DNA sequence: CCCATCGTAT
DNA sequence: TTTTATACGATGGG
């Protein structure tokens, strides 16, 4: 195997296809990049067993075919360490791999690519394209409701449905819940599967925010997303997702209407004197006005008074404030709506002045 | 005690002061602040029983004096999440403070300011003003060969000297060291101090790129800073600092020159295949010319090669490469010297223009 | 004091 | 002012 590219037209590759890397490997293998030249062009993957990001680069200098595996890390810090613009020549020397550059030589240390994990081929059961900045608007939308390392395991991701002509996400960790649409314009099966939280993380750091189309294809047991040079797989997460039909309160007849930022910013000085763990706020709805308390168990008190557009029944509530903050934070609009129905039960959170996305978020016991 | 001032005029002064604090204090008042109103004075105040930091804030609204202490943290995260602009009105309520603006209200629990930590009154000894920029071209030259935590405390900090017209700051670990010195333009009487590690932090964070003067002031067990309405205060370390004088080599004859990024580059690369545990990277010098090489147990090995001004005999030195990037990435300068004598000496590093600062770093010889 | 993650400055 | 071939300050925890 042998090549020579420009130092930044590695710098990238190498830095997308490290992702699925996080330290710590269980095979030593697991800390390598897959190395593969061929037919004119350079193939790098990275890949922890659960998915791999593939990047291809274009070889326009002399070449010859092979493959070897090496150090991620090491690698990408050589070639980022060398001077800008600099020339990076590559050959397999038997166990090692040898990088060339100027007067600066490296010999790094190699494991097969034979032995490198190879995800089985499988075949896409849904297939259509997208830009990623709808992509990017759907996962930022929802991503900070994933639950975390949860024992119910099917909430350690997004879903990710497909109907009609929209594609939607979904995200709960059980407390809260967040949902978003777009339409695609393309007819769609209708389709639902849950994409592991390190892939959905994976997915979003792979859009460069451009222009270039989103290509995604969809297994019944993996997912693939192809943008520019890079190609993105991972497996689902094998378990059922709930229903955020049936998350959504039924009956949250009361409804008030308030700036973004001013509530906001109320909840976030409010927060500071809630219980550190416990984190609730207390709120009072009542004509055209919100209250919203904080007491910790030092006995510290906070207090809010903002005026906002309310003309339903006085009621009083407890939330997270982290959870509700979470919401508000996402929305980044003008004015919210908040959508209540008792004490005991859920609010729904939207942008006042759009229905894409809707936010659901369990009450606290007074 | 009352007082009502402008977010604005309350935001720095709460930064500076909650510098020493950090997060989860040793002893429960220490995370909080000192709060005092005297004359039309607002002073406010931070410890951490080694060290003090006080803020003087003009009172132009109208004020009762008192005093008391409350949550540092809690207190500045209220004023920042206030809006542009608001008015921050405080009173003291039995053992609660309340803070009030506009439509928020908060109520923090107080300890008494009787109990809030007050280094016992000392006596200066030894006094100098000094321009800001002295102070932080004295820190920034030595404080990376500061120990961290090393059974010899007086390590842990940075020995600040007065000699003829000039100050001079020392800072070692046992492994490397380094001096530098500056004219301050006035005869002092010798003398020398340890100033602990969180001190010498501290003196930087309250320097601010003006023209304020640096007034200092030097006692048997106390070091005091005042620039601007801030004054800080902290407590020396006994011991007696190692003789930077001695530690110089006595005969490095030897002395090679070259461009500083240059071989900060070279070594930054040859590092990333050293010993992940010993960092020890091998120097061949030779005519007009620098080798730098490193090996790990994974056998993988790094070579660089250098063009540098160097006439002296050819000999091959170990060094921790950790501790020659300190100093070159210290040593923001032009061109570097290297002084060598052999391979089991120590190298004195220096700007290649400037003697003000000198750093050493032991051999690692097989 | 050390370590990992981190919103976001750059 | 949307962004990486990025970097150091704030941060929750041992």
């Amino acid at each position: 195997m042998k090549f020579t590219v420009e130092r930044e037209h590695l710098l990238k590759p190498l830095q997308q296809v490290s992702g699925p890397l996080g330290g710590r490997p269980t095979l030593p293998i697991l800390g390598n990049l897959l190395l593969q030249v061929a037919d004119g062009t350079l193939s790098l993957t990275g890949t922890d067993l659960e998915m791999e990001m593939v990047a291809r680069v274009a070889l326009v200098q002399p070449h010859e075919p092979g493959a070897t595996t090496v150090p991620a890390r090491k690698f990408f810090d050589i070639c980022r360490g060398l001077p800008e613009g600099a020339e990076i020549a590559v050959q397999l020397e038997g166990e090692r791999m040898l990088v060339r550059s100027g007067r600066s030589r490296f010999s790094l240390s190699t494991l097969p690519a034979a032995d490198f994990p190879n995800l089985d081929d499988w075949q896409s059961e849904v297939e259509f394209t997208l830009p990623q900045a709808t992509m990017k608007r759907l996962i930022e939308a929802t991503q900070f409701s994933m639950a975390h390392q949860d024992v119910r395991y099917y909430l350690n991701g997004m879903l990710f449905e497909t109907e009609g002509e929209e594609l939607r996400t979904v995200a709960t960790d059980g407390h809260r819940l967040a949902v978003c649409s777009m339409p695609i314009g393309q007819s769609l099966p209708s389709h639902s599967v849950i994409v592991p939280r390190k892939g959905v993380i994976e997915l979003m750091r792979m859009l460069d925010g451009g222009d270039n189309p989103l290509r995604v294809q969809i297994g019944s047991n993996n997912i693939r997303a192809h943008v520019g040079d890079f190609i993105f797989t991972s497996k689902l997460v094998d378990g059922r997702f709930p229903d955020y039909r049936r998350v959504l309160p039924k009956n949250p007849d009361k409804h008030l209407e308030a700036g973004c930022d001013l509530l906001k910013q109320a909840f976030a000085r409010a927060a500071i004197l809630s219980n550190e763990k416990f984190r609730g706020v207390r709120l009072y709805v009542s004509e055209n006005q919100l209250k919203i308390t904080a007491n910790n168990p030092e006995q510290e008190e906070a207090e809010e008074i903002l005026d906002v557009t309310y003309s339903g029944a006085e009621m009083e509530i407890g939330f997270n404030v982290s959870y509700v903050l979470d919401v508000l934070n996402a929305l980044k609009c003008e004015n919210v709506r908040m959508m209540l129905t008792d004490s005991v039960s859920s609010v729904q959170i939207e942008d006042a002045a759009s229905q894409s996305a809707a936010y659901v978020v369990m009450p606290m016991r007074l």
